[PDB]
């Protein structure tokens, strides 16, 4: 699925799949982290279940940061699926800052990367995408705990 950009061998991030795209995406991933809010969702997250995909719904408002504890819980969940041999998709929508934040966090969490190097790696895979200052702050908090 070309919207998905992989950040390691098993974890990717992307924009939101449309409902017509679900059959395709569901054959490429085993689990999905949904970071959009319910007022951004054009379908029920049931549609993933009906296609054999397990879901973690961790809503974050657009342009804002998750809490650091919310971040760590999402990271632990991704790690669980990865350890099971599964491929995981992190998606948000819009400017992509929310999935960008979680993807940078994942590189710090799983590979031990510093924040500044994790930011550089995600930055190159998404030309023109930025994290807001609020998202930068929680990532710094994550670095200070990790």
């Amino acid at each position: 699925w070309p919207s998905a950009k992989f950040i390691d061998g098993r974890v990717a991030f992307s924009r939101m799949p449309a409902e017509r795209e679900l059959d395709e995406v569901a054959r490429d991933f085993d689990a999905v982290v949904v970071l959009v809010e319910d007022y951004e969702l054009p379908y029920s997250l049931d549609e993933w279940e009906k296609r054999g995909v397990e879901v973690l719904h961790g809503p974050i408002p657009d342009f804002t940061a998750p809490s650091v504890e919310q971040l760590l819980e999402i990271l632990r969940w991704i790690e669980e699926r990865v350890r099971e041999g599964k491929k995981v998709l992190i998606h948000c929508m819009g400017g992509l800052g929310r999935s960008g934040t979680v993807g940078v966090a994942w590189l710090m969490y799983s590979r031990g990367l510093s924040l500044r190097e994790a930011l550089m790696e995600v930055r190159r895979k998404r030309p023109g995408a930025v994290e807001t200052q609020e998202q930068m702050e929680v990532l710094k908090e994550l670095e200070e705990r990790i």
